[PDB]
């Protein structure tokens, strides 16, 4: 369309993104990017993106974004998906930034650095019913990434009832995709 | 005065805060917190953030933002420090979304540990390697960025160098030789000479 997006289905980060998508009708092409295997390490994907990294946002001709959170940001700019003032756009960014930090993946500090994530998300969920102004964000779906994942594979969330059902209160939104759905 | 700053001084994190403060001129009132007092942990203190977090930024009376980098980017909206098309924007958030996943788990954690903490290195002896290895390959996207660029978004000083200056410009005391990247050394003199420009231990 505009909108190419480099993209693996099985990873978070790429995954928020096309979550996003999904949420704003946003039409865009999609291309599959095998990592655990070449496709990211090559030197044409490394002239897009020099860190190698997936997912991508082919914004501009030959001009790309990289950073999920960054690309929600992006693409969310001037739509429901953004909140209305500076101080809950600023709360949704705070939201994505511990994402970056806290959940975004020396196994036990992650581990256990993602429980007490847990617990945070917990903790704020028990008086909100979105992580910033009010409303489902861009803050929402960064985060909903890899706790989705978490959920999805195996992972024990009964300690964490009000993010349990904040997870619901995601995949009950017009257009929700899971992660494994391709169009 | 417009802000109240929670702060800790040898904090990477708020540095950056008040160095945008200082490079926008903006008028705050300080008060220390000293996280390694457990000052962040009190009954007082998570009251106004609940997960012990320093900086923290009142807004509203009561009200807090949180995250060093997310309060640069409310601070800077509509200011010099942001740039202005949609897509220069992304890329300013694109590089403290970088400096967020890539600087602070290891050129921030070998600052914490090894500069910080009183007798942190024997602490954290299995982590170093991979602070090093991880902080080294940071800093080479970094490099190789600088190679053809003065700044790390839209062509101009942006929150992202301010951000991405807070760790970097302590490495080479943590541990980190910066010897091999010129652009790198070049870009933090070319934030050290932005006028209004404040060091970490210089006092509010």
């Amino acid at each position: 369309s505009l909108y190419k997006l480099y993209s693996m289905q099985r990873s978070g980060n790429s995954y928020k993104v096309r979550l996003a998508l999904a949420l704003l009708d946003a039409p865009y092409r999609a291309v599959e990017v095998d990592i655990l295997r070449g496709e990211s390490r090559t030197p044409d994907f490394l002239a897009k993106n020099p860190s190698g990294q997936v997912p991508l946002l082919e914004t501009a001709p030959g001009r790309y974004l990289a950073e999920s959170n960054a690309i929600l940001w992006y693409l969310a700019v001037g739509t429901s998906l953004a909140p209305d003032t500076r101080m809950d756009r600023a709360e949704a960014l705070q939201w994505m930034f511990f994402e970056q930090h806290a959940l975004e993946p020396a196994l036990e500090d992650w581990l256990e650095r993602g429980y007490a994530a847990l617990q945070v998300m917990e903790n704020h969920l028990k008086t909100n019913d979105y992580f910033a102004a009010g409303q489902l964000t861009i803050a929402d779906i960064a985060l909903y990434g890899y706790t989705h994942v978490a959920d999805q594979c195996d992972f024990d969330l009964s300690t964490f009832p009000a993010v349990n059902a904040w997870l619901r209160r995601v995949e009950q939104t017009p257009g929700f995709i899971t992660m494994d759905w391709t169009p």
